C-alpha cells in the first residue's frame, strides 16, 4: 500500500504548481525540490509557485540550496506552513514572496537551530553557516541582526500570530 | 503483500467514493497523503461530502494537527467513521467531523487520553509540550462543547470510551449497526 | 515466485466475491478486508459474500472492525475455515450468516484468547477486561450459548474439531466436497 | 533469482494446470496453492491437476489446509515428487489420486515429522498429539497401511527411496523417462 | 539489478534454449531450472537444450531434482562449464548428453563434496545421499565406484583437460568451430 | 514517496542537457554520470552540457573518472554549484569550461580533502598529486598555492572561490 | 542510483555495443556480462564490442569466466579503463584485442592481487593454480616473461596509464576523441 491514483496524487499537486517540502530536508529532497522549481518556472515564469512546508528542518546546505533556487526563479512563491516549520523549514517559509507567506491556524514555527551537516566540519565553519542564516532571516523578517541572533537563542516554537508579528509570515488563515 | 484490483486498485476506488483512510499510526507522510487527498476531493466538488475512515492509535501531534487544519480548511462537509479504534490524535480527527456526521461502529474504542512519551518529530522543551497540550484541550472543547476543565480532567484518565459514551461526551453523533437504508 | 497471473489470482478470488483472512490479523489486513467487503456490497447487496479464514488471531480491535463491517453490510456472508481459526479468527468464523458457516474436515478451531500482536498500544487492566467482555457477548450472540458457557470454554487452552465447533454453535456445516 | 518471461514461467506452468509446492509450507504458500487449485477446478472440474512437490515440510495446519482442498475439488490430482517430500510434503504427495502419485528416481521421501516448531502459535501437549493422530489417519487412509504400521514407521528418523515409498503406499510409480 | 532490455537479456537466452545454473543451487533455483527445461522440451523435444554452469554447488536434493529432470526430458542436453563447476555443479556438468559436455579453457572443476543443507539429517541419510552421488558420477564418467569414491575424497579442483580424461566432459573449447 | 511525473523529473532534466552530481560520488554515480555525458555528446557535440553539483565528495577514482569524461567530450560543460561542492565535488566544479563555472550565492566550496579502497601510502600520495595538478590547471594557481590551500580544513564562499579560480560567476538571478 | 530514461541509459549503451564492468566482479556480474557479449556477437560476428572497465577486482573464477567469453567470441573487443582497473579488472583490460586497449589519462591500473575473491574456501595448491593461470594470461597479453609478471605482481602498487602502456597492459592513452 503506497500512493493512490486519481481521475498519482503528488503528480496532481505538481500540475497545480505545488512543491512539497513535507519532511526532513536532505540533499535528495533539495534536488527533487530544485528540479521541480526550475520545471515550473519553464512552464511559466509569471505564474505563482506554491510550497507546502511541513518539515522539522534538516541539512543546512540542502536548505540553502532550495533557498537559493527560490531566490533565483522569477516566479512569485507562496509558502504555506502546515503542521510545523522548524529550523531550515522556517527559513524556507520566511523566504516566500512578501505578502504570500501563510500558515494554517495550529502550525508550530521554530527559527531555533538544533544542536544537520553532511560531513564533519570545523567550529569556524558552523559559525559561518550560522551567520548566513542570521542574514537571511534578517533580510526576510525585516528584523535587525541582533534581534535575530537573540531570538534564535530561545529554544521555543512560535504560534502563527507570533510568526506574523516577527516577520516570518504574512497571513494566518482558517479557510 | 498484494493490494487486489477491482473492475483498478482498491484504495483508488475508495478515493473515487470520496473516502479517505486514516487507518494506522499517524506520521508526517500519512498527513502528507491525507492532506493531498482532501484538497483533491475538494477541487472535484467543494460541496459534496467527504468521508474519513479512522482506525488509528494516534501518532505525531503536529501531523494530526496538520490533518485537522486541512479538515477545517476545506469547504466540504466531512463524515468521520470510527472502526476498530480512534485513540489520541485519532479521536481528535474523529471529533473534528462535521456536526451530526460523526459516527462509530458498535464495537469501536475511543480514547482522548494522550500517550506518555513518539508524538514528536524532534525532542522539545517542557513549555512546548504544554502549548501543544492546550491546543488539544481547546480543539476537543470546541467540537465536544465541553468546558476546558471537563476536557482536561477527562484526558487525565487512562481509559477508552465505548461509542455510546463517546456520543454522550460529544465526540461523535451516532453509533451505527446497520445502514439506515 | 510470488503471486501468479490468471488468464492476478487474488483479484480473481475477488471477482468470485471471495475475501481472504488467511494470515494474522492487524490494522492493515482489517483495512483491506473492510474495503473489499464494502466494495462487494456495492456491486450487489444481495449476492452472498465469502470469507476464507486461515488465521491464528491478531489484534482485537482490528478483528472487531472486520466483525462490525460483516454485521453492517446487507449481504449474507458465508464463512469458510481452512487450516485453522484461532482467537479472533474463530470470532469471524462464528460471525457468518446463520447456516452459512463452514469448515473443511481437518481444520482446528480455538476460541481461547492468547495471553498478553494483541493491542496496538499498551492498555490498562480494566480495558483488557472490557475487550474480553465484548468477545464474550459476540461469541454468546452467534453461538446461542450463555455467558458462563462461553467464559468457561474460553478458559480452556484447547482446540476444537470442526464437529465439536458445530456442536458448540461456532459453525453450521462441515464439508468434504461440494456439499 | 528472477523469473524469466515467455508469456512469466510460473504463470505458464499454471496454464498447464501445474501447481508448484516447492520449498517450505506455511500459511502464505497454502493460501496461494489453494487459490490455484480452486481456480483450476473452475476452468475444468474434470481435467487432471498436476502438483509438483519439492518440500522439506512446514506448518501442519497449512499442510492440512492444502490437503483438505485437494480432497474437496472434483479434479483428479497427479502428484510428482521432485527432490524431496518430507513430513507434510510427503502427506501431500501421498494424498494424490490413487495411481497418479509419482516420483523421479533420485528423490527422498520422509514421513517422520520434525521435532519442535510446524506451528503458527505455541500449543499444548494434547493439541500436538491431536494433530499427530490426524496425520496417522491420513497416512493410513492413502497408504492403506494400519495405524500401528504408520505410527511405528513415523518414529524412525529416516528417508525412503522412491521404490521404498512405492512398496509402502506413499506413491504409485517411479518414472525415469516420459511414459508413452 | 539493472537488467538491460534487448529489442530482457535473460529471456533472450531462453529463446536460444539456454538455461542458466549460474550460481549456488537451492530449491528456488531448481524450481526455475526445471520449469524452463520442461518449457523448452514442449516447444521441441528434439532440439538441443543448453545449460550454462558457473556454480559452486549447493543443496544436494535440489541438484538431484535438476539432474532427474535432465535425464527425464527427451532433448539432448549440452552442458557448458564457464568459470567453475563444483560439487553438484560438476554433477550437472557430467549429466549432459554424451559427447555434448563442454568447458571453456580456464574453468575449474571439482567433484569433491563440501563438508548444513536442506534440513538436519541423520548419519545414515547423508551416507545414502553420498552413495547416490557416487553412482551418478560412475554412470556418466564410466569410472568404477572405487575410482569415484577415492577421487571425491581429494579436496582439489581439476582442469578442463583433467576432467576430460576423467570422463566428466567431452570437449574443451577456446572458440567456436 | 519517489519521483513525480511531468508530461521522470530527472529524465526531464536530461532532456534539458542537465546532468546531476547531487550526492556523494561513488562508482555507481560515476558510471551513470559518464553514460549521460556520452549520450548528450552524441545528441550533439556542440550544444552546452550543464552539470548540477551538490556533493560532499566521494571516491577519488570515481571522481577522476567523471573528470576525465568531462575533458574528453567536445561539448562545453557549464558547472553549477548549488548547496556545496566539497572534496572531489569542488574538482568537478573547477573542471567546467573556462568562463562557464558558476555557483549560487549561499554555496560552500571546499578543496580540502578528507582524512581517510585500502591502498598503500605511496598510492594515496600519487592520487593526491594528481589532484594538485588538476586544481592547478583549472584555477591557474601554482602548485605550492594549491598544496598550502588544500591543507586548510575550511570552506570558501562563492566569491573567494571566484578569486581563487575555482569558478567564474556568482549568480543571484537570471 | 535511479537509472534515467532516454528517447534506460544502460540499454542505450548496449545498443552502442558497450558492455559495462563498472564495479566489483562476482558471479552475478559475470553472468550479465557474458550474456551481453554473446548477444552482441549474434547482432554481428565482426562488429567491434566496447567494454568499459571501472573495477577494483573480484572473484577470480568470475573474472576468468568473462575472460574466456572475451576470447571465445569472434568480435574484436575494445577495452577502456576509466577510474581504475585493479586485479581481475586489469586482466580484462589487458585481454582486449591488440591495439584496442585504452585508458583515460587519470586512471589507475593494478595487476597486484589482493590477499582476500573466494566463492568457496579452497586449498593452498588450488589458489596457486589460479595464480599460475593469471601469470600465464598476463604473460600472453603483455608479451612479458613469466618471471617479469611474477615479480611485478608482488609489488603492491598502482600504475599510471603510460606505465601500463609500456608494460603491455594497454596500447593507447587518450585525452580527447582521436
Ligand atoms: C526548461 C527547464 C526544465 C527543467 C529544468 C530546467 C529548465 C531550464 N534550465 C534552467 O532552469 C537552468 C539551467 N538550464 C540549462 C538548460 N536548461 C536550463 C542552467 C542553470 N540554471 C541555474 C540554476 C541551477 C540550479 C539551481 C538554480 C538555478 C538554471
Ligand atoms: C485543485 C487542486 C487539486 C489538488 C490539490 C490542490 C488543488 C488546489 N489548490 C489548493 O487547494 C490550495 C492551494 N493551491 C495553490 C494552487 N492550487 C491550490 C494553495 C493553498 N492551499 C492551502 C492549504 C494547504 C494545506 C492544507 C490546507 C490548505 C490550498
Ligand atoms: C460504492 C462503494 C465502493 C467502495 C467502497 C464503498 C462504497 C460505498 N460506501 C459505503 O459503503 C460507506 C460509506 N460510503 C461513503 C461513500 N461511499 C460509501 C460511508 C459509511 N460507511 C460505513 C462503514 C464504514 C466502515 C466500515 C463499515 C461501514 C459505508
Ligand atoms: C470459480 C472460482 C474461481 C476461483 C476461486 C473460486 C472459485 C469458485 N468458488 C469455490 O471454489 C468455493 C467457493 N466459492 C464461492 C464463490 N465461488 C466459489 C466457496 C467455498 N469454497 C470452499 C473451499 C474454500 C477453500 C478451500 C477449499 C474449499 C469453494
Ligand atoms: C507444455 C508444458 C509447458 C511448461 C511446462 C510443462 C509442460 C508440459 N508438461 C510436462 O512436461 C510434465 C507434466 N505436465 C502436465 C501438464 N503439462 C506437462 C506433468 C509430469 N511432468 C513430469 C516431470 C515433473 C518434474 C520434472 C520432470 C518431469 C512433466
Ligand atoms: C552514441 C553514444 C551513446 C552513449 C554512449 C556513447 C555513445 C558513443 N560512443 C562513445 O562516446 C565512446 C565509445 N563508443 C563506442 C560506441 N559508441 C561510443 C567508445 C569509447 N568511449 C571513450 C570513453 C569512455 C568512457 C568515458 C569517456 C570516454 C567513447
Ligand atoms: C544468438 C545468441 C544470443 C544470446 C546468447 C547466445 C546466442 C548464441 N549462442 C551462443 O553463443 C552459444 C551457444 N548457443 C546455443 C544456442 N545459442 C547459442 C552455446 C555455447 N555457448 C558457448 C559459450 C558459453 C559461455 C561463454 C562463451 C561461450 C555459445
Amino acid at each position: 500500500s503506497l500512493i493512490p491514483i486519481v481521475v498519482d496524487i503528488y503528480s496532481r499537486l505538481l500540475r497545480e504548481r505545488i512543491v512539497c517540502v513535507m519532511g526532513p530536508i536532505d540533499d535528495s529532497v533539495a534536488s527533487l525540490v530544485i528540479a521541480q522549481l526550475l520545471f515550473l518556472q519553464s512552464e511559466s515564469n509569471k505564474k505563482p509557485i506554491h510550497m507546502y512546508i511541513n518539515s522539522p528542518g534538516g541539512v543546512v546546505t540542502a536548505g540553502l540550496a532550495i533557498y537559493d533556487t527560490m531566490q533565483y526563479i522569477l516566479n512569485p512563491i507562496c509558502t504555506w506552513c502546515v503542521g510545523q516549520a522548524a529550523s531550515m523549514g522556517s527559513l524556507l517559509l520566511a523566504a516566500g514572496t512578501p505578502g504570500m507567506r501563510h500558515s494554517l491556524p495550529n502550525s508550530r514555527i521554530m527559527i531555533h537551530q538544533p544542536s544537520a551537516t553532511d560531513i564533519a566540519i570545523q567550529a569556524e565553519e558552523i559559525m559561518k553557516l550560522k551567520k548566513q542564516l542570521y542574514n537571511i532571516y534578517a533580510k526576510h523578517t525585516k528584523q535587525s541582526l541582533q534581534v535575530i541572533e537573540s531570538a534564535m537563542e530561545r529554544d521555543r516554537y512560535m504560534s502563527p500570530m507570533e510568526a506574523q508579528e516577527f516577520g516570518i509570515l504574512d497571513k494566518v488563515l482558517v479557510h
